RNA sequence: AGAGAGAGAG
């Protein structure tokens, strides 16, 4: 089960190489327990708190099976968001520097006759893409499920969830029998872990209570605010507090997020938005700007909720209370990357205060009001 | 379930 290091997992020497070379000195806790059996061949559900090092849990499993001899698609793992792919295709390629390993991204948004020239040109080892993109060119038959052996779903919940099961579905009933499916994803419902039951060979269930989620480095406040008008004069009195780092406000709808955007750009905020409505081109620049330190505050939906990782980042602000009991998880986890120190912040109402109690008894935690020397625990 | 949030091409 465990495993000291990277070496003694019998790594390739040019894998290796490369994972010392993207930042990595000793494996993460999950990384120790899950990379073996993922490279072993097991079905692997893996649960691991936030900010653990997952990405890199399933990147180093691929890229160790991968038979680089052989120039065909090996592996294929799907996300629930663009930004995710990309950030989950960089991580591998990373990791896989020395090796010569081909990893592309399909997802929406892209140049389609760019992809459909690079794939008939060449096969990527690795195919790291959403499930729209990735369905479709399996359809049109420029992605070849042949040769496919491993098939990872990254926040498995939410790829499972109401809205994703059929697209999965479609995608998995031309993958071959013998595929090997890993799941990862901070939350792990029971409703979701009824249903990994009807298409996976009794695998490998590394779960985690509930009670156990809430990371140590995150700290959790909340403010009051009565009043749903009240929430912008808060957010604004809170400015400078959020530019002291980089910070991510979370809003319920697209609609609300631009309605933010102008009111605060009204009153000469540097404010940046970020929803599912705005063009691909508009979403690659705000979020380069972001991870670059361009911008500092980034007013977002959902999209940016699950698996974006920015170190930089160690504020998350709830302008809106999640509809989701599991979302709330993903949220707060975009600060205190990887035992670094993070703060979350949730503006809730009268109203809202009945959510937050649930919130505290579902993860047995208590969220204490904010203080007034928060600025240096940022 | 839907809503919300996401999630091909055009
Ligand atoms: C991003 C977005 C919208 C994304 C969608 C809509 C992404 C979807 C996800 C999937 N659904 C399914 C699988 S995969 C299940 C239904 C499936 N049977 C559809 C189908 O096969 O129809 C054929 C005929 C056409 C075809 C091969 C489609 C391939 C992919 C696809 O349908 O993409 C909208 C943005 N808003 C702002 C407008
Ligand atoms: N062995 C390691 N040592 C130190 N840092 C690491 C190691 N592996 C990964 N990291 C970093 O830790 C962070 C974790 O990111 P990530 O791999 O996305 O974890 P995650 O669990 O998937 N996040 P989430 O999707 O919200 O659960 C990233 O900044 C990685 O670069
Ligand atoms: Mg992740």
């Amino acid at each position: 089960e465990i495993v000291d290091s990277f070496d003694d997992m019998n790594l390739s020497e040019s894998l290796l190489r490369g994972i010392y070379a993207y930042g990595f000195e000793k494996p993460s806790a999950i990384q120790q327990r899950a990379i073996l059996p993922c490279i072993k061949g097991y079905d692997v559900i893996a649960q691991a708190q936030s900010g653990t090092g997952k990405t890199a849990t399933f990147a180093i499993s691929i890229l160790q099976q991968i038979e680089l001899d052989l120039k065909a698609t090996q592996a294929l793992v799907l996300a629930p968001t663009r930004e995710l792919a990309q950030q989950i295709q960089k991580v591998v390629m990373a990791l896989g520097d020395y090796m010569g390993a081909s990893c592309h991204a399909c997802i929406g948004g892209t140049n389609v006759r760019a992809e459909v020239q690079k794939l008939q040109m060449e096969a990527p080892h690795i195919i790291v893409g959403t499930p729209g993109r990735v369905f479709d060119m399996l359809n049109r038959r420029y992605l070849s499920p042949k040769y496919i052996k491993m098939f990872v779903l990254d926040e498995a919940d939410e790829m499972l969830s109401r809205g994703f099961k059929d697209q999965i579905y479609d995608i998995f009933q031309k993958l071959n029998s013998n595929t090997q499916v890993v799941l990862l994803s901070a939350t792990m419902p029971s409703d979701v872990l009824e249903v990994t039951k009807k298409f996976m060979r009794d695998p490998i269930r590394i779960l985690v209570k509930k009670e156990e989620l809430t990371l140590e480095g995150i700290r959790q406040f909340y403010i009051n605010v009565e009043r749903e008008e009240w929430k912008l004069d808060t957010l604004c009195d809170l400015y400078e507090t959020l530019t002291i780092t980089q910070a991510v406000i979370f809003i319920n709808t697209r609609r609300k997020v631009d309605w933010l955007t102008e009111k605060m750009h009204a009153r000469d905020f540097t404010v940046s938005a970020m929803h599912g409505d705005m063009d691909q081109k508009e979403r690659d620049v705000i979020m380069r700007e972001f991870r670059s330190g361009s911008s500092r505050v980034l007013i977002t939906t959902d999209l940016l909720a699950r698996g974006i990782d920015v170190q930089q980042v160690s504020l998350v602000i709830n302008y809106d209370l999640p509809t989701n009991r599991e979302n709330y998880i993903h949220r707060i986890g975009r600060g205190g990357r990887f035992g670094r120190k993070g703060v979350a912040i949730n503006m809730v109402t009268e109203e809202d205060k009945r959510t937050l109690r649930d919130i505290e008894t579902f993860y047995n935690t208590s969220i204490e009001e904010m203080p007034l020397n928060v600025a240096d625990l940022i």
